[PDB]
């Protein structure tokens, strides 16, 4: 349908860098925690 279509352009190439940012924030985050 049009929204299976709309959806499959939606991976390109900043969205791989944005994924691995916020992986990293989420790494650094994990980091900074004490326990």
């Amino acid at each position: 349908p049009i929204r299976r279509a709309c959806i499959s352009i939606v991976e390109w190439k900043p969205f791989e860098i944005i994924i691995l940012l916020t992986i990293f924030a989420n790494c650094v985050a994990l980091a900074i925690y004490i326990p």
